């Protein structure tokens, strides 16, 4: 549609990534009501979109995201925050089922890092920061900035940057486990482009499924979990592109994926 | 009080934090019966007390704690390990609600890793090793040597040093996420003051709330984690804190807050 | 017996390392059935014998173990895969009580880097390159490659690795967090032999409650964690290698361990 | 809006009942989707109108619900099923906020029991009839059928019904735990909307509190789940209706809740 | 000590059982900060004594407790009751270690029943109302009436019994599940008494054991709990009573128990 | 084989039915070792034959089973129960696909409840009675006793009964929810092996899934329970009993499922 805060498109090989970029170079990429909205519908295109297979989501090359607008959550209540309309959208970047790739080239601070967090893969930039400020303004976190934050890096670290706001490099998040692969400032999208490409070429039910099963590493035992990882290595056996994988390995060609 | 194997004062700016000095070099501070005597009362004292925001805890410059005193739990059986009179007084480190720094510098092996990783923010000297010799003498960790350190570091490290003790320096310790920040031994106590100063400088509540909602995170799942997470969120819009701080950020000035 | 596939040995001083050696230069070490009930008699029988107190899993020169074998699971379905005897023994090797060390060498795809992470400590070389390349052919892990892998070295990483199959170098994993130590590939072997000597100098029993006690952080609670570690800690003063440890670091000499 | 599988009114003194009957004699309450998508237009309405404080669930005289449309998802496969739209709205039952009390006057199999099980108060009449047919057509419950029967009733019992799909008279539900009031058929829907009345009559922020602190008791453990009931409990003292209530009490009075 | 609120004695065969009575006629028995710390050091003093082998929580003939004083936190706000002062030492029931039995006679609203629900076996009589008031003052349950009630009675009960405040009786508490003797009023502080020389009678050692493994079934998995439980009856092996009994049993004689 | 302690056939209609009879009068069905031996092989032979769907465990007229030998593991010390030669081979009836009904005749302590508890069903006779005698001889249980009894009665009950030892009649345990259905003692193996015959008479792939499915709800929370449970209901679509039991309803006639 017609996106104000936002712009989402179709890049990649083929059209097969779905690109949305914040556009907004005059609050660092505030989080706002609309803002969220639009991400929101171009989410739920890009799920429904049976061409796009992976989404790509990246900022400015100053400020990916700085977080929510709090000049317009200041005048608020424990009623108005506790049951109304207003931040309760937030949990739509962990339902959608094709992997989503955060490319921060910059400033990520508050919701941003929630945001990048709440992806798959997180590729940074060398001019990007990650931190979590809330403790500056008398707040905390409330979309996984305690959560995901201490159990992909560490206590320690995630303590003293909830406590202190202090901001760490690139080369720490890397360090810590925070990201995955660092690329330079110009080629980030790049990078994240091929990613997706390179996501997007397989099986889009198994994709779905491998997602599925490391996301239950955050919600369910390591017994539990195996068993539940049996069930889906058996259950991918209803498909066609596993015996069409199959066959090609035996025979050393390509696999032709139908997504079926 | 008069403590005499410990010594806690008030240091840093305003005298709002809580140093905790362990004084024992004839035995590598050896975690006696008097000596967590002290400290519980020390901590208790730091924690009913308004003006300290922040405890640091710190040992001495060649070994900050050897572990508890072995020729004092030597002769003892399975019966007196039940009676709670001996081995009972451990966890109240992690009953505390203000944020607690270790200060590790020297030798950290068995209870001193263990009280280390019961704090919030690790802070380790370029000389300090860790390590868990319990495997040494025929016994195993009891304070969270295998369960914590396990979650922070890994499993395949967490393995190797429970099963073998070999000792680890601070880079490494760094590198897998046991440590947050590596600072000189002869400067690790005065970036500790420091780093409790800049916690002690926000809102005590929303301290609490966040070390709380880090805290969740190894207790529980990831949906459920994050669902505390928004309702404590929610509830931090109770508090007089967040408003002025949100007040402060919107014109641009200097949040003061009252703890309220 | 006369094993077909792999090759175990006793090793190390006094022959107390069970080395147990992929032998099989033609298909990069292909877990296929008779392959894997080989290496489960084996374990097995190491598990059964006093002497050995730890096990030492290395494969090639060229690649560890290249995975389950696929010209057997090719032209298999859903019902024939779910009640049968397909994939069904891959969970030995956890339950087994004594510690088994894996040296790595060369690539580690799928089955390879999943038995890997199975094991206690996982020793790798300069030239190894783990991977899940189950995505290329359209399937999953289904051992542990995507629960394991995500507690043990990040979400983000994981995620790359299952939804794209590139190849990580050692320092990459041990910098994340999946191996421990990085040894040259002439003297791999030769370390894990003294680190499994090192491991069998203590008490048998009390490296078996150590290493339950760090399996326990992966499946159950931190709360209840240290609940199970306080429990074995005093269960383990009903033994003599306890109190014979303490004494000889009372008498400050060399504690001589009966295994009881 | 103008529904034809579902009835959807404001009953009650004052308006405050929202009644929702499932208007299909033909079928037995057939759960097809277009009488899925009505019953979860008729949910959101409710949830959006502040002036409805409950829900009732009321099926026919005969059958409350017999379960999805078998006829319907007949020719379906493992692809349509998984990565399409069939079977997915199911849990829009357990996302809404305001209590729902499931009136069960006759049969209930299949997703019949699972929507009355996902409600909070289960009314069963005298003729009503709970049971797991599932078994009988070669598919099992997907909807809580083999999950909140477990955990309400017990596992033998949960067992035979899923295994056999033996029936269950009401006498026989509520002395294990599955309902917990009998009533007539006749006076079945005046009970229910009594228990809304009475629900609907207080504040609709405590009441949702309390709905998340029951429904908490099956996600979380006992530790976090009490520690999380204390902090509900603490957040409680932000509204105006707790002292009102509290002012009622000392003064002797009734509370007049403003739901604020 | 000269207890006001509360009257605490040692009653019973051989003076091995500590029953704690509620004097409060003119309040029902209100949990003021002052009844709850003479019950604290009751049960302090209960705990320390090696005679007293089981504790018997009773209270009046009209009415057991109708849970906290709502007159003392009526002007509390929400900076107030986050504090650790008001409303904190509610836990201390559920950490002692020796078996407590709840006499309910008359009504049990709240805390009252919150208390009855973390003792271990809950003893009702024939007059005995059990109920959860707190939405009709604005408020919800902290201590427990959400959490063990649900898992107890059932989750649609206690719905019922929170959203709407109803008493139910001590025949429908024992077909739900929430007691498990019902004994008339005039003579259940007789068989209170007589449960607990029943229990006071074993070892002390062993029951507390067994306290622990029946308390650590909604603290984690099944699996999880049935291998503490191994190791508990692994670990029973180093007392002494267990060989007495065992003998006592093999040579057809009582068991002398020792309390090791 | 030639099995001494027990005795197991080939009972119900065709032969679909595997019946394991206790024969040990002399000592009330001790659980010794070569008669769960004995059991373990008449379990996996029922396993592995494709004829027996359910499988029915019986014990004698006057006792069900009085539990392990205790006049054999008397001469144990704490040594002898951390090795692998006694009491290991006891979770073995929990790692069968097909179900299992207890038919639970006379006395059942100690060990038989446990193996009445880890049964899918569980059957009592008019004169059976179920107790944890294990504290009148300084035992725990220690094969679900005090983990199953406690989840499925109650923690009162369950509390009483292990501190006590206290007997229960089938009425009780059914009140309760211990036992699902009540059979006179002399039509209680009639009536087992028609629930056997019901049970077998479905697909054995769907009711081993959905076994699986209800035993998943003591080891996961309620989303992740619904979670796997929409996906093993997915999964059921790759099955061919599936199809036609859905076909045969349509159709209205008998399905006939072919185990596929
Ligand atoms: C469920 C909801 C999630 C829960 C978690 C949260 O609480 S989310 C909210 C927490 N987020 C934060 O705390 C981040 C706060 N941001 C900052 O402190 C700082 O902006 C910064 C560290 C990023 C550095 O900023 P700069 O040094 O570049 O300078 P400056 O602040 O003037 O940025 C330029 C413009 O961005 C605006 N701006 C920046 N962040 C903003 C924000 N989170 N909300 C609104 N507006 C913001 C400034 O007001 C300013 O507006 P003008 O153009 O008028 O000058
Ligand atoms: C809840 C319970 C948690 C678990 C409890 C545990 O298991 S804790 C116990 C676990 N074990 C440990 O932590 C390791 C024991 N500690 C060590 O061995 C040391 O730390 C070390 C490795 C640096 C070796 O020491 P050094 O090379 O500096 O030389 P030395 O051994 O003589 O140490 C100096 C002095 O400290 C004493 N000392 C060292 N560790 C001690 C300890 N844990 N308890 C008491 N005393 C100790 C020595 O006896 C000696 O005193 P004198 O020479 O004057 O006689
Ligand atoms: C419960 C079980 C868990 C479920 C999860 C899984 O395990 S699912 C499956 C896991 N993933 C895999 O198995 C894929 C592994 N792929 C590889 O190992 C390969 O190294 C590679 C494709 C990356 C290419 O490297 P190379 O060129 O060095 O190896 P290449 O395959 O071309 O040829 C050398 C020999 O390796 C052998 N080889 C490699 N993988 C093999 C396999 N899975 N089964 C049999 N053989 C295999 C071939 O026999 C081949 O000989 P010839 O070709 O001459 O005959
Ligand atoms: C995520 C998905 C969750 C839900 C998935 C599930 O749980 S699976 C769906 C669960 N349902 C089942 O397993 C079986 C459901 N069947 C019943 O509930 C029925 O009450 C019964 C057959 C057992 C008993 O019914 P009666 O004997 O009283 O009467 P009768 O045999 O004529 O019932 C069939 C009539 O009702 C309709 N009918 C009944 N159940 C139906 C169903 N699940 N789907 C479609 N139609 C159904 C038929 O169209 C038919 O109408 P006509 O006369 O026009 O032909
Ligand atoms: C973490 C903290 C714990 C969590 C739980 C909570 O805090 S929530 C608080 C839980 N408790 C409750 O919600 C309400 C408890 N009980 C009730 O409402 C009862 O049902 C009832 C008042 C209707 C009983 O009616 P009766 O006819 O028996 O007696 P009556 O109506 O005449 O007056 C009540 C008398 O008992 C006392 N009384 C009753 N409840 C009381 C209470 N919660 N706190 C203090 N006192 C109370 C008053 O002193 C009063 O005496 P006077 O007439 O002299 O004044
Ligand atoms: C996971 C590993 C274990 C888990 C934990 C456990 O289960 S430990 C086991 C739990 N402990 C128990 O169950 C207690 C055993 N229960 C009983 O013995 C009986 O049921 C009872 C005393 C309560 C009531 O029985 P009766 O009065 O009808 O008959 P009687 O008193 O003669 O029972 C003893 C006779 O049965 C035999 N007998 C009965 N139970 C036995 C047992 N568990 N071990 C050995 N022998 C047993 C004796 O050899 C003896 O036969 P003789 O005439 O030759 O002398
Ligand atoms: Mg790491
Ligand atoms: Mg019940």
């Amino acid at each position: 549609a017609n996106f104000e805060y936002i712009i989402a498109e179709k890049r990649g090989k083929n059209n097969t990534v779905g690109l949305i970029q914040l556009n907004r170079p005059k609050a660092l990429n505030a989080l706002c009501d609309g803002l969220i909205d639009e991400l929101n519908q171009a989410l739920k295109t890009f799920e429904e979109d049976p061409a796009v297979g992976a989404i790509v989501l990246t900022g400015g090359d100053k400020a990916f995201a700085a977080g929510a607008d709090i000049k317009e959550m200041q005048n608020l209540s424990f009623q108005d925050c506790y049951s109304s309309k207003f931040l309760k959208h937030w949990d739509h970047l962990t339902q959608v089922k094709k992997p989503v790739i955060a490319a921060v080239n910059g400033y990520a601070f508050g919701g941003g890092c929630e945001l990048a967090m709440m992806c798959d893969i997180i590729y940074a930039g060398e001019k990007a920061q990650f931190a979590q400020p809330e403790i500056l303004i008398g707040t905390i976190p409330g979309a996984g900035g305690t959560q995901r934050l201490t159990r992909a890096v560490g206590k320690s670290l995630a303590m003293e940057m909830v406590l202190t706001g202090d901001r760490i490099s690139a080369q720490d998040a890397k360090q810590a486990g925070l990201v995955s692969k660092i690329c330079p400032v110009e080629t980030l999208v790049e990078e994240a482009i091929q990613c997706a490409e390179k996501i997007a070429s397989n099986s889009k039910i198994v994709v779905a499924m491998a997602k599925e099963s490391v996301n239950a590493a955050f919600e369910m035992t390591l017994t539990e979990g195996s068993k539940l990882e049996k069930k889906l290595f058996y259950s991918t056996f209803a498909t066609d592109d596993r015996k069409e994988g199959m066959t090609a390995f035996v025979e050393k060609r390509k696999a032709n994926f139908k997504d079926q």
